[PDB]
């Protein structure tokens, strides 16, 4: 469908061309959190790939560079002092994508140096036979929100570099996460803690990065089991993390989860594209396409007069937030 109207509205409402960052909300008092800015960077990249408007395309090309420059101006070039390994990995993954799109070597160095720091210092086999720690300050839990994004980042690095080290990393992370952070049936657990074990709370963004890593590992290897793993996690999402009418849930008020549909929709588009160009899971592909279209139309129907959609897609039409509002824009820029 049209993703151009939604992307331009999002930029008009939230982009700060002075700081080269998105505002956190329409009160324009604070810029977006560090990790979420990486996900809005990926949204700009997805809209760049989706649009057929050469004017908007050229604007988004410049914006891909600006989002990086604005974050580096505030946080510096070296993010390895951030205690959240997931914050570092969201940026390493965005930087890998920026290189795939542009070939600007600065984005390969940012991706590789941040990925290497996390994988080389935060992968551990002492606890639970594998997995990356959530934090580099304290080691108490290993989480879906670092492990699956790390597998995805390693798969982008393998595509760019052809260095089998990165496919090895992706495979080891994903196999460990499938074993320790899922039920084997498509449900992705939040985390596994040293004292209390697995925490089997499922969320949009952890289903999403699991599906994206499984699809990426299917594309790298040709092994149909990884695509089956992705389809099971997609089916779980469609059958559990929805309301009684099939609309994806609103996961607020938690600020990190409120915009999680953005990451889910990005990765569900990857799966849709792979099913469409392979003839895999034909009955599911048709039902998946109908359910995605239903959700995207519900989101479209929830737009305000400025073409901004808050994250409560099933609810009635205040201050708008860039992370909650990103999910509809992503949904309309599927690649
Ligand atoms: C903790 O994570 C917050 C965020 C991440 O969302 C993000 O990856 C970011 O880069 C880094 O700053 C951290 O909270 C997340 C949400 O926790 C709540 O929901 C879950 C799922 O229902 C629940 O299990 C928790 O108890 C919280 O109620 C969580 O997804 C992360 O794993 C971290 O625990």
């Amino acid at each position: 469908s049209d993703g151009d109207t939604a992307m331009k509205a999002f930029n008009d409402t939230f982009w700060d061309p002075n700081a080269k960052m998105f505002w956190k909300d329409s009160k324009r008092e604070k810029h977006q959190d560090f990790w979420v800015e990486a996900e809005l960077w990926e949204l700009v990249m997805d809209a760049y790939q989706h649009t057929s408007d050469p004017a908007l395309k050229a604007e988004l090309k410049t914006q891909i560079d600006d989002v990086y420059d604005g974050t580096v101006a505030k946080y510096g070039q070296d993010w390895t002092n951030n205690p959240f390994n997931d914050d570092i990995m969201w940026w390493a993954m965005g930087s890998a994508r920026a290189y795939q799109i542009t070939g600007n070597p600065r984005y390969l160095e940012a991706a590789r140096d941040h990925f290497d720091f996390v994988y080389d210092t935060q992968w551990d086999e002492e606890f639970a036979n594998g997995g990356i720690w959530w934090l580099n300050s304290d080691h108490n839990t290993k989480n879906a929100c670092i492990n699956f994004p790390a597998a995805q980042a390693a798969l982008y690095l393998y595509d760019i570099t052809k260095d089998e080290h990165y496919l090895n990393a992706a495979t080891k992370i994903f196999r460990w996460g499938k074993t320790m952070l899922t039920d084997g049936n498509g449900k992705v657990f939040d985390r596994i803690e040293i004292e209390h074990g697995a925490v089997p709370d499922a969320t949009h963004y952890n289903q999403g990065t699991y599906i994206g890593s499984a699809v990426g590992l299917y594309k790298a290897t040709g092994n149909a089991v990884y695509l089956d793993d992705a389809v099971k996690a997609a089916k779980f999402t469609k059958n559990h993390l929805v309301d009684s009418n099939g609309v994806l849930n609103y996961e607020g008020p938690n600020g990190d989860l409120k915009g999680g549909k953005t990451i889910l929709m990005r990765n569900l588009a990857h799966l849709q594209k792979t099913l469409d160009e392979t003839g895999q899971y034909p009955e599911f592909s048709a039902e998946f396409d109908e359910w995605l279209a239903f959700n995207i139309e519900m989101a479209w129907s929830h737009q305000n007069s400025d073409h901004i959609v808050d994250g409560n897609w099933a609810g009635q039409l205040g201050t708008y937030e860039s992370w909650s509002s990103a999910a509809a824009v992503q949904a309309l820029n599927g690649i």
